[PDB]
């Protein structure tokens, strides 16, 4: 009991939370410094696999600075005894602020406009945007991140429509979201954003079938989970200009070794930014940090 | 104002409202430049876009002329200085293409709290830069409007629902206007050190020539990110280098140059930079909505 490894980049704060003491170092091989102290605390690079959780018998903590635990093998923790926590609160602002300048980006070309500019040319011809006012924006998966986006949309004039089998209706109409069959959704939006956690029925929910029922010219957003937009199915609707315009800041593989995706002249992408704020970083670090403190 | 000559294509409700306005109208396109002054011989008012150019022959044969309208705000294919000669009114339109700025505007402040833009051109380039492209969040930050009008409103009220406390001035709105569109206004001074973006939607003025300069710069919050979607010139070019050089401005989103395209590279090639086309009002809305405003001027006239 008592002894923490912070083995990622995290906020201060999340030492200056002490619990007892800390150690802290970075960019460890799977060699590391291997004598792990009673808990580890990581965001994303530290690889939490099986052999680690095995070679250090004495971690009874495995704790994340960020949502999910895609970094973690939740397997080999319950092998031996080991509770994994996480901070699914500590990024949600963030990830819908950065899904928010995404379609901004996707309506006005911004990204492409500045590779154009930089390129030393001036063409005002090319790049004929759209206006977001009385658009259709299409919310699916209505938690946390998808109602934030949502009220911060409905301030452009677009008109907020989604599903979730969890969140009512009613509740969604609470938050100007109006809930219509997944079905229903497709042929009226100008936009979509993902919001929906990683699940079977979920994995390519954009697909060549789903994006053949979307309006011709549709725009997608993917800033949550790497799969729920079918890359293969993606890229085939951008070729065929079914996808006028995509904006990725996860993949299905992390950094992307399939190039055709990113490399699209309709496409804009991020190398995971979603919870990368310092606000954000403050209080994955402060959230992780307390409950570990919390320990009685 | 009785004849107004619609010499390119638009939409056709602007003919529908002149002629609720009791105006006669002709409309014709591709006409060459004796054609154009002969149909004009009995027009007071002319309506343009782009192609047909309305230069100093076509305004000095056509003595009838009394209102050169045209399909946006800006400059292109009209002489101002032949229609400055023979007293002739220009007409734009600011409130047409307002929302598309004001979009534009909110896309910059978004793609530079995260550089967007940039993380893209990093992709494109097949590299995974995590640690590079640490951003900020919009969240309980200090946006200082410089211009409460039209386009200074509708950017506010999109980033209040981002959470982003709403500051500025304006010597033309009232306090009380402002205060509607919860815009707390404060003077000049007192708005630098606050600030942690600032944006600009003020025309273009000896008054506000220069208005971000070095002066300022220094005023301002080290870190501070401004925006430019109004005109070129508003921000000193050669004082937001500096700013930039320094570290004192985190990083710029320009639409527009004192020199359109620009000669001088340094700005547009900053990798802090973010940089448009003077597309602000390049949207397929507010160009199908531009010619419809026109014949509301035109008529608000008569
Ligand atoms: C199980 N599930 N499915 C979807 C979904 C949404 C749209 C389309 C398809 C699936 C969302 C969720 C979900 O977990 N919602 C939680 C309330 C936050
Ligand atoms: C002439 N003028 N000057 C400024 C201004 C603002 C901040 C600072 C300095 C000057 C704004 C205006 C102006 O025309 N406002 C109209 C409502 C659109």
């Amino acid at each position: 009991l008592r002894k923490v490894l912070i083995s990622d980049s995290l906020d201060p704060c999340c030492r200056k939370i002490l619990g007892l003491q800390v150690v802290e170092k970075q960019n460890l091989s799977k060699e590391e410094l291997i004598a792990e102290c009673e808990g580890l605390i990581v965001r994303s690079a530290t690889k939490v696999t099986a052999d680690v959780i095995n070679a250090a018998e004495k971690l009874q903590v495995v704790g994340r600075a960020g949502t999910g635990v895609d970094n973690v093998d939740l397997e080999a923790a319950t092998r031996k005894g080991i509770l994994v926590m996480n901070t699914p609160n500590g990024n949600s602002l963030s990830a819908a602020e950065l899904t928010c300048g995404m379609i901004m980006c996707l309506a006005r070309q911004i990204p492409q406009a500045t590779a154009s500019m930089k390129d030393g040319k001036w063409e005002r011809k090319k790049f004929m945007g759209t206006e977001l006012n009385g658009k259709t924006l299409g919310i699916l998966g209505l938690g946390r991140i998808g109602r934030e986006v949502a009220t911060r949309m409905q301030s452009f004039g677009m008109k907020t429509i989604g599903y979730d089998p969890i969140i009512s209706p009613e509740v969604s109409a609470s938050f100007g979201v109006q809930q219509l069959p997944l079905e229903e959704i497709w042929p009226l939006c100008d936009f979509i954003t993902v919001h929906t956690p990683l699940l079977p029925s979920t994995t390519g929910l954009l697909n060549d079938n789903t994006f053949a029922q979307c309006k011709k010219g549709v725009r997608v957003v993917n800033c949550a989970r790497g799969g729920i937009v079918d890359e293969g199915a993606l890229l085939r609707a951008l070729q065929s200009g079914q996808c006028a315009g995509a904006a990725l800041d996860v993949f299905t593989e992390e950094p992307p070794r399939d190039r055709a995706l990113v490399d699209h002249e309709n496409v804009i992408s991020c190398p995971h930014l979603g919870a990368s704020t310092k606000e954000a970083q403050s209080r994955c670090g402060e959230e992780i940090a307390v409950q570990f403190v919390d320990m009685v």
